[PDB]
């Protein structure tokens, strides 16, 4: 079963690769996106800043946070 070294590696790797893959959202919805191009004018920083504001809106209003927004962590200001 799992060793302490393995558990520290998992937590460490998860930390290093955490946060949504913003470029993959733009593969679906950005310029030439596979589903549409509706997000094509948004760069990855704009996607991340909007996601933080959306999570903060759900929290502020006492609404359930959509599962994917729970991946957005840290300072939302």
């Amino acid at each position: 079963s799992w060793t302490k070294e393995e558990e520290e590696a998992l937590l460490d790797g998860m930390d290093l690769v955490k946060g949504p893959r913003w470029s993959q959202i733009l593969e679906l919805y950005g310029p030439g996106g596979k589903k549409s191009e509706v997000l094509k004018y948004r760069n990855q920083v704009q996607l991340k800043d909007k996601a933080r504001n959306m999570k903060l809106f759900f929290l502020k209003s006492g609404q359930v946070v959509p599962a994917a927004l729970q991946c957005v962590t840290g300072d939302l200001r």
